[PDB]
């Protein structure tokens, strides 16, 4: 059962990997204009209820996405299913620190699932 939570947070890394992997490079023409975005970050991130912060920035990312032209809907499917009301650090992110962000937490819960 925790293998299932597992391998739904391995999928969940690997999608907000390629998004990452997607805008990060210099193939972007729209790159410096989506950096511009402001997105709001979890003040905790340490525990599958936090993922709420995730869910809650997932239409923004998914405008900013459109913009510079689903993952997503995967990524909502997932977080909806391995997910208290969310608190945000006082400062903004960049659409790239908000995905390094959220890779790191899959990666640590992932971790602690070993
Ligand atoms: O339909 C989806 O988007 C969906 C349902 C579960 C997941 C997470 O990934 C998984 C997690 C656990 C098992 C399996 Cl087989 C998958 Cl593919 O994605």
């Amino acid at each position: 059962s925790t293998k299932k939570t597992q391998l739904q947070l391995e999928h969940l890394l690997l999608d907000l990997q390629m998004i990452l992997n997607g805008i990060n490079n210099y193939k972007n023409p729209k790159l410096t204009r989506m950096l511009t975005f402001k997105f709001y970050m979890p003040k905790k991130a340490t525990e599958l209820k936090h993922l709420q912060c995730l869910e809650e920035e997932l239409k923004p990312l998914e405008e900013v996405l459109n913009l510079a032209q689903d993952l997503i809907s995967n990524i909502n499917v997932i977080v909806l299913e391995l997910k208290f009301m969310c608190e945000y650090a006082d400062e903004t992110a960049t659409i790239v620190e908000f995905l390094n962000r959220w890779i790191t937490f899959s990666q640590s819960i992932i971790s602690t699932l070993t």
